[PDB]
């Protein structure tokens, strides 16, 4: 019933199904799984992945498209394991009494290596689709009190103590997926939710007019084409706007990809994980706000 939460990975390398990956072994439970972590106080499920990889297997990683959803029975309750797949971006192994060893194999290999039948479901889905992908990063704002009762929207509205610690905390999450380019809808409110990243990479935010609430209401082609324009760019941007406009966007490139999302919000400080392969979209993974299971 208490639910313990953590996060792992299918770590990848260029040797398609060309790619090998890791499986290690740990000798306290003389177990061949996938390398996988409890959250810390404070972290996402992505923040605990990308740190688990290097913890268990010395590689950096940076995070793409979500894998599903393992759970199983514990004494202390229910434990939830969030998968991604995670392309290295080096380092190397050191054997200890934790994890003594690490192998890299290809796909059909490790599926024989993996001894829970739920890790082989993980990697089943790595292999659905491409892996070596470029990720959009699609931020609702953080938490900024409540507009007054008469319609409309209040452009300089400004997050509140609550909404400037998820912005603080999304800093290591959008990291996590290698964000590179920042971009937020013309309202205070949203770019102050990637201020503390764009202070981490020392970039700014590019303001996007067409992004907004009222523009999205007038003019939802423009905004759509927007959203294509920036996600055709070189890098991995992250785009900061409001409620009303992301379920349309998120909902409309599902629906013209096919690509089914496994979860599905809108809260403030959430983020969707779109995935894409020579630009066609492959994945829309919704996290959860930072500060919300
Ligand atoms: N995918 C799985 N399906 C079913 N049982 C599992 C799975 N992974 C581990 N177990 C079993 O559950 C028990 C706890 O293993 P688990 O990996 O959760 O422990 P842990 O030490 O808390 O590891 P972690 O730090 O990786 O969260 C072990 O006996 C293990 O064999
Ligand atoms: N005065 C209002 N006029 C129009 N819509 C409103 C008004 N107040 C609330 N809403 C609706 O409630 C939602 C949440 O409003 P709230 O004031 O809690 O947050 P918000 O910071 O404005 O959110 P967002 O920027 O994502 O719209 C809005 O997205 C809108 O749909
Ligand atoms: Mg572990």
């Amino acid at each position: 019933k208490h639910t313990v939460r953590a996060a792992g990975a299918v770590l990848w390398r260029d040797a398609p199904a060309t790619v090998e990956v890791a499986v290690i072994h740990r000798p306290r439970y003389d177990d061949w799984s996938l390398p996988k972590g409890k959250l810390d106080q404070g972290e996402t499920e992505p923040v605990a992945a990308a740190r688990e990889i290097h913890e268990e297997t010395g590689h950096t990683a940076v995070l793409g498209r979500r894998l599903g959803r393992v759970t199983y029975p514990i004494p202390q309750g229910t434990k939830r394991v969030w998968y991604w797949a995670a392309k290295s971006t080096g380092g190397d192994f050191s054997p200890n009494d934790e994890v003594d060893k690490l192998v890299w194999l290809p796909v059909d290999a490790a599926m024989d290596q993996l001894q829970y039948p739920d890790d082989r479901k993980v990697l089943r889905r790595f292999v659905k689709r491409p892996v070596d992908t470029k990720t959009v990063l699609v931020v609702r704002h953080g938490t900024a009190g409540r507009r007054s009762r008469y319609k409309g929207d209040d452009r300089k509205r400004p997050l509140d103590k609550r909404g400037r610690a998820q912005a603080e905390a999304l800093v290591a999450q959008l990291m996590a997926f290698g964000a590179t380019t920042l971009y937020a809808a013309d309202r205070v409110r949203c770019h102050q939710t990637i201020e503390p990243l764009a202070q981490e990479l020392d970039q700014l935010i590019h303001n996007e007019p067409l992004l907004t609430e009222e523009a999205y209401a007038a003019d939802h082609k423009a905004a759509r084409k927007r959203l294509l324009e920036i996600a055709g760019r070189p890098g991995n941007p992250v785009i900061c706007t409001q409620g009303k406009v992301i379920p349309g966007l998120i909902e409309w490139w599902c629906e013209r990809a096919k690509v089914r999302p496994e979860t599905t919000g809108n809260r403030k400080g959430s983020t969707w994980v779109l995935s894409l392969s020579d630009g066609e979209l492959v994945g829309a993974d919704y996290l959860s706000p930072p500060d919300e299971k």
